[PDB]
């Protein structure tokens, strides 16, 4: 039915994140319904778990007349990392809070990289505590200083929507500061565009495993990832060895036969021209020439604390452990940041990674770090550099 559209509120420690959380659910309600949530509701934000990372987080709902907005809110700096980096839902867009009192501040700078980083597509500004503000010039240069800063990072400073208002007198009521909301809430349906759906994304087929039909060839088993494989259609296996050319000679789905396999579908693809043996663990099917394998990239990735069932000691230059992308562990090799002689336990870190095998890869890619079969982190793939 009506787009889902996954967003948030980022920016600096007090400066109004939650209150404007709490006047958008509060002004969409007054005006063309739904639930209206209050600041307290918001602001002791619940413990989430994301498969052993603990991460202080707030699931707000709203709705826009053309959309449904699943909102993501967090007290501190610290979840913000860990939930841009391993969090529920990826963001389709960003709304940054910008107190007009302070400007830009450390963690405003970090959230712009980190959304960079991590592929947030789309930042729009709500230029908040504008109630207190009584120099325009002061606005203006505010304002300036957020362009600047989003352009620094390659968002687009210049083009970016940025709202003058106040969450506080919004939610308190104030028709004036009110009206504010419902043009950032505009901001949000046709500034960010409805995410790409998964059906018109170049195929993708990540391989859970192989078999091989008797006189019909090999059976390649996965569920679709993205886009739609047609029988008569050229693949591509990218992955662990030298990319292979093959053609679908067809698609099965519990012994039926279908012309053609759709994401989402649990489904065997046929390759006529290859054999069992070619097929390797952390192989992908893909539409050639929509995906290249790498050993080389940059990553955001979060280490997790004791607590959370990591390590309970920091680790070195000479870590090795386990990077699980999509069916398979692969052991790589860590450059840390100039400077860095070690990561703590809980801590985020920038890791240039080597894989011992090439793995099909595209920025924005998820990953689990392990040792052994544990899980001691999470980690994003920022830049594929070969
Ligand atoms: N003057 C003023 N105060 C505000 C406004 N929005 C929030 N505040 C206050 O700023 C403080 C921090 O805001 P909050 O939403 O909890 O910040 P967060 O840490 O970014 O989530 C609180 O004391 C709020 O009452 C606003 O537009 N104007
Ligand atoms: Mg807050
Ligand atoms: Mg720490």
């Amino acid at each position: 039915t009506k787009p889902h559209v996954n967003v948030g509120t980022i920016g600096h420690v007090d400066h109004g994140k939650t209150t404007l959380t709490a006047a958008i659910t509060t002004v969409l309600a007054k005006t063309y319904g739904g639930a209206a949530r209050a600041f307290d509701q918001i602001d002791n934000a619940p413990e989430e778990k994301a498969r052993g990372i603990t991460i202080n987080t707030s699931h707000v709902e709203y709705d826009t007349p053309t959309r449904h907005y699943a909102h993501v809110d967090c007290p501190g700096h610290a979840d913000y990392v860990k939930n841009m980096i391993t969090g529920a839902a990826q963001m389709d867009g960003a709304i940054l809070v910008v107190a007009a009192t302070d400007g830009p501040m450390p963690q405003t700078r970090e959230h712009i990289l980190l959304g960079r980083q991590v592929g947030v597509p789309y930042i729009i500004v709500f230029l908040n505590k504008c109630d207190m503000v009584d120099d325009e010039e002061l606005l203006e240069l505010v304002e300036m200083e957020v362009r600047e800063l989003l352009s620094q990072y390659d968002f687009p400073g210049d083009d970016t929507p940025i709202v003058r208002g106040s969450a506080l007198k919004a939610l308190e009521g104030d028709a004036e500061w009110e009206a504010k909301i419902l043009e950032l809430a505009g901001f949000l349906d046709s500034y960010i565009p409805e995410p790409e759906r998964a059906i018109d994304k170049p195929f993708l087929l990540p391989i859970e495993d192989v078999f091989s039909i008797c006189g019909r060839g090999t059976v390649v088993t996965g569920r679709v990832e993205r886009g739609i494989i047609k029988v008569g259609e050229e693949v591509e296996i990218v992955g662990i060895k030298e990319t292979q050319k093959s053609t679908c000679t067809g698609v099965e789905m519990f012994r039926k036969l279908l012309d053609e396999g759709r994401a989402g579908e649990n489904v065997g693809v046929l390759l006529r021209g290859i054999k069992r043996e070619e097929i390797e663990r952390g192989q992908v099917l893909a539409k050639p020439g929509t995906i290249k394998p790498h050993t080389k990239f940059e990553s955001e990735v979060y280490i997790l604390s004791k607590d959370e069932g990591g390590r309970h000691t920091p680790f070195f230059k000479g870590y090795r452990p386990q990077f699980y992308f999509r069916t398979t562990d692969v052991t790589g090799t860590i450059e840390l940041p100039e400077g860095v002689e070690m990561v703590m336990p809980g801590d985020n870190i920038k890791m240039v990674v080597t894989l011992i095998h090439p793995i099909a890869m595209d920025d924005g890619l998820r990953f689990a770090i392990r040792e052994g079969g544990r899980e001691v982190g999470a980690g994003v793939v920022a830049k594929v550099l070969g």
